[PDB]
């Protein structure tokens, strides 16, 4: 299995590392239908999403949606540093696939 | 793909973003038949409901009404911020759809 | 909907409401057979249970009651002040209908 | 229902009630199959356990052997003291069937 | 039941125990298709995962994964120190089986 959060990452196709090193600026969560999601911004100016679950995603990333929402909910609000954020360029805004937080 | 929540919340009628700036006053949950929902307030005087699930809600929001109350709660116990509230106006108390919170 | 914890009680028969406006003293977890449920209590000597699920409580009460013990431990932990407890007081202890925390 | 983890405890085939109050000093998680389960000690010299879902568990306890689980860890991490303990005295170690905590 | 995580490793095949003594110093979490998992390491230079759920995980170890890869979380977030680890070896990176903490 992959080791850091960079080989994983360029073991997807329409793939790319962003360097943060900063905590996240700003959390938003929607229920509403058809958008049930959670966009996260950095004072960078960068615009990340966690996807509404759809047919492009297999089963067993399901419950790892819901983890990573959990967990960007909790970064946030403990002001924890995220070190790199591998993400999906095809989707505006970017799609978060995997996170790094570091110290 | 919304970028912001005000971008999220025009995508819906009979919603309106409520600009709080403020952290949660009170926090109430019940699991009462048929009113099992979480009501906050602000000491601004706005009051806002997560709904009881029903025959409104679609099958990809229930889990998301259920993360939605785990916010509020949490973001109630640390007393986070909240920025910004998009919420259904056709409801009394205003029914949240999404939230947003900024440091 | 209600819009308060009081408006959301008297909405039921054999309920009360109980002004708290304190911290949880004691909290008992059990997962014994048939008696899978929370008991608080209050330096007051007060004491309220979260009650076993049974045929009584309706399908929509089910994830209610989890998230109802869920709010208590954490309250709990906290050291969160509760403001008031809604509770049906034809069961001893009194069981928790719905809770409201304040400033 | 009882009112006290003492008056709980004394409704079981085979346990006693253990005054801890002391915070844990060690715990244990596993995830390796079969053993699924949770192990805490005391500087006393006392050792517990969160038993393995079996076949002599009811379905109902399924659900609260989770919820103890993750109350182990939450009060282990945030050194909250233990109360009493109402274990299974027929099991090495015992095995935990409620908990309670004041402090 | 066993009564440490040394006793418990020894059960296994393929396992071997890791002192830390230390705070994870990164967490790495992956929702990418076909790598759902965590990935931790230490100052050290030690590297390890929870595994994705597979072909060789049993029905009972499905929910203890979850728990795991939240306990890891959490562990980091709040830099618990790990005492110790049981891992399977047969992995790379070596994959968690049970962890200790000590406090
Ligand atoms: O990553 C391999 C899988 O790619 C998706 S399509 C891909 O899905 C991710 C989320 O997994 C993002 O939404 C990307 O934006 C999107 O392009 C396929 O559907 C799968 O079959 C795999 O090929
Ligand atoms: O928002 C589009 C959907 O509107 C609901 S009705 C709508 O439901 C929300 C929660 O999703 C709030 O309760 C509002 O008060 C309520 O008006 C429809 O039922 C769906 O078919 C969509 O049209
Ligand atoms: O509250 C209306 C419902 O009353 C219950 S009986 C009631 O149930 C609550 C939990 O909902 C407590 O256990 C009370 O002690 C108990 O009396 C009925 O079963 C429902 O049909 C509603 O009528
Ligand atoms: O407690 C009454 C039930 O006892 C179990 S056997 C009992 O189960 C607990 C967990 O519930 C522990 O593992 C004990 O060590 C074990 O002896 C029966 O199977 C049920 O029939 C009830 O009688
Ligand atoms: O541990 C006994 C079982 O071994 C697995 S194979 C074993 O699985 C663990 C996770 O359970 C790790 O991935 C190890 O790397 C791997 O070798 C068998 O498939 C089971 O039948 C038991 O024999």
């Amino acid at each position: 299995a992959p080791q850091t959060i960079t080989e994983l990452c360029s073991e997807y196709r329409n793939t790319q590392i962003y360097t943060i090193n900063d905590k996240i600026l700003s959390y938003t969560e929607s229920m509403a239908g058809k958008r049930e999601m959670v966009i996260i911004t950095f004072k960078s100016g960068e615009t990340f999403q966690v996807e509404v679950p759809g047919s492009q995603h297999i089963d067993s990333q399901k419950k790892a949606i819901e983890r990573m929402k959990d967990t960007l909910r909790i970064t946030y609000l403990t002001e924890t540093k995220i070190d790199k954020l591998c993400v999906w360029n095809n989707k505006t805004p970017n799609s978060i696939a995997a996170i790094s937080m570091k110290n």
